[PDB]
């Protein structure tokens, strides 16, 4: 049995929830989302509807992508799946999705954008980001986009990864249009994060992707001959072996009085050899979290399935894959 819908407009949009969730409010804008509260849980959440979902094989894509990670996303430091409905009582008529997740009090960007942190608060932060990161990649998912922004904490200090400039917070790999990256772009980019949270400064503000990498390549210095002897495309390599050869800085003198062991970790993170990156599951042992860090409550993801990545499909077909996993949504354990 369906629930009861009812049908309300909110700013731009029509809106049509179930009457389960009340008080809608939007909270800003892929989709837009509202504030809301769930009668059914007693909670603060927030509801996004996708805006044209399924209106190109991009879209549909997307759509089916967003909703496939969600609903795998099973853990404390991982923004989570509540809840996900549509108004359609059939596939045919199946136009709309609207997704449910906690209500998260603010992001990174605004606790930096108005305060320095204690380096007891980076260290939890820091950890917290690690943990899911660790979790995430476990399933071999990169996240790709990992800015302040993207990351939400509440008034408890507890923090989730999410998905919702750029450029700021990108690996140099990726910025030199490499296609075979790896995960530990990820920790180049929580790189970036500890380091803003410590001195209340964006680290690389670069204008430009060339910019970019010249504020890049003046912190940790031009690539010796060990890295660029891994660089396959001859132009990349040859403006990298154009610039003026820059000396690697002393992390010390850059991040001065800094916690040394948060500028030893910031060290091992801000590699630009992908290779040598530490790893999300090395992070967490690293000293800096020695009063967080515990190996048994850092859980690794179930299997995820990305097979679909590498298919193409027609805008139906991913409609229907997409309403299938709407269909077998199975609601999170209250307790
Ligand atoms: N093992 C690795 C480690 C780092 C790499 C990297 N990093 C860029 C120097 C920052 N870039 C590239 C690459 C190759 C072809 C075209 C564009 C980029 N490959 C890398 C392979
Ligand atoms: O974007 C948010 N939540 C969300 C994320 C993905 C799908 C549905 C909802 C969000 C916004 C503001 C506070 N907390 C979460």
């Amino acid at each position: 049995e369906r629930p009861t819908f009812y049908r309300q407009e909110l700013n731009k949009t029509i809106w049509e929830v179930p009457e389960r969730y009340q008080n809608l409010s939007p909270v800003g804008s892929y989709g837009s989302v509202c504030a809301a509260f769930d009668t059914k849980t007693g909670l603060r959440v927030a509801v996004k509807k996708l805006s044209r979902p399924f209106q190109s094989i991009i879209h549909a894509k997307r759509t089916y992508r967003e909703l496939r990670l969600l609903k795998h996303m099973k853990h404390e430091n991982v923004i989570g799946l509540l809840d996900v409905f549509t108004p359609a009582r059939s596939l045919e008529e199946f136009n709309d999705v609207y997704l449910v997740t906690h209500l998260m009090g603010a992001d990174l960007n605004n606790i930096v954008k108005c305060q320095k942190l204690t380096d007891d608060h980076v260290q939890f932060l820091i950890y917290q980001i690690l943990r899911g990161l660790k979790y995430i990649h476990s399933a071999d998912i990169i996240h790709r986009d990992l800015k302040p922004s993207n990351l939400a904490v509440n008034e408890d200090c507890e923090l989730k990864i999410l998905d919702f400039a750029t450029r700021w917070y990108r690996a140099p790999e990726i910025m030199l249009n490499w296609m075979h990256y790896n995960q530990t772009v990820d920790i180049w980019s929580v790189g970036c994060i500890m380091a803003e949270l410590l001195t209340g400064r964006t680290l690389f503000p670069g204008t430009d992707h060339i910019d970019q990498l010249k504020l890049i390549l003046r912190l940790v210095g031009t690539p010796g001959a060990e890295l660029l002897k891994k660089i396959s495309s001859e132009s990349a390599r040859n403006y990298i072996q154009s610039l003026t050869q820059m000396p690697k800085m002393n992390f010390a003198n850059v991040f001065i009085g800094a916690n040394p062991l948060a500028v030893d970790l910031l060290e091992k993170m801000l590699v630009l050899d992908s290779d040598k990156r530490i790893t999300a599951a090395q992070a967490l042992a690293h000293a800096y979290f020695a009063q967080y860090h515990d190996p048994d409550d850092e859980p690794v993801a179930d299997p995820y399935d990305q097979s679909f990545e590498s298919r193409d499909l027609l805008i139906d077909e991913w409609k229907s894959l997409t309403y299938d996993e709407v269909i077998s949504f199975v609601p999170p354990p209250l307790d």
